[PDB]
């Protein structure tokens, strides 16, 4: 029953500074509003694009009042150039005064659960427990951030997985993504669903059918970006090439 928001930008770069603008008037609001601000980063060129931005323009944002998790990431190790962390570490939080503490990774492969991805992932949601309201199993997030493959994954929610059937969970293990790594933890569409707003950025034609697809109401389990819900609003940032097969 949530609003539903669809901007087009002329090309990625236009999308990446009209995204990264959106999320530190987020930030700007939420701290203003609650001295806090929730934020689930993603991975992926865009969402990358969209970190670097803000540190350009709100490097001076106070981060002890922001607090970072993310909706996937890749088990592999820590400093790994395949870590969506370790991105988000080099385009934005070695560049601030961010305390450590408030930042919430996933675990990664040297974090010693070893080949048990499972384990790892029922760690991830007892931290999201730890961090959440007395009595709620997941934070409130202000926003979630994602990117979009082309067939519809987000997060690490592929197609006819396991993974996007969940309806309990919040967090699972991927053992078998079909793009690399295969290995990942994932946020489950409940987590997601979590969130105040969920922003998908999304930019190029090969991406198109799947948001066409995904605002004209397919089923989640064809393609995950369906679910992609928030509980006040969704929020699709396009490139025109990106809503080319929207009205
Ligand atoms: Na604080
Ligand atoms: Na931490």
């Amino acid at each position: 029953m949530s609003e539903t928001i669809i901007e087009k930008y002329a090309d990625t770069d236009a999308l990446v500074t009209a995204a990264g603008d959106r999320l530190a008037s987020a930030i700007t609001g939420a701290l203003a509003e609650r001295g806090k601000a929730m934020i689930v980063l993603t991975g992926g060129g865009t969402g990358i694009a969209l970190l670097k931005h803000l540190r350009d323009v709100a490097s001076g944002l106070d981060w002890t009042n922001v607090h970072v998790f993310w909706g996937d990431d890749r088990y592999v190790p820590k400093t790994d150039p395949e870590r969506n962390a370790w991105q988000a570490w080099e385009a934005l939080l070695e560049h601030v005064n961010f305390p450590l503490r408030n930042m919430h990774a996933m675990p990664n492969s040297e974090s010693e659960y070893g080949t048990d991805l499972d384990a790892a992932a029922l760690a991830y949601e007892q931290l999201l427990a730890a961090n959440a309201e007395p009595g709620q199993d997941c934070p409130a997030f202000d926003v979630h951030l994602l990117g979009m493959g082309g067939e519809g994954h987000i997060n690490s929610l592929f197609p006819h997985t396991d993974a996007v059937k969940e309806t309990q969970r919040l967090v699972v293990a991927v053992p078998d993504s079909p793009k690399p790594p295969p290995q990942r933890i994932t946020l489950t569409l409940p987590a997601i669903q979590r969130s105040r707003e969920v922003w998908l950025v999304v930019s190029g034609e090969a991406k198109a059918d799947a948001v066409a697809a995904a605002v004209g109401g397919a089923d989640p389990v064809d393609v995950p970006a369906a679910g992609a819900k928030g509980i006040e609003r969704t929020v699709w940032l396009l490139d025109e090439a990106a809503a080319s097969q929207l009205g």
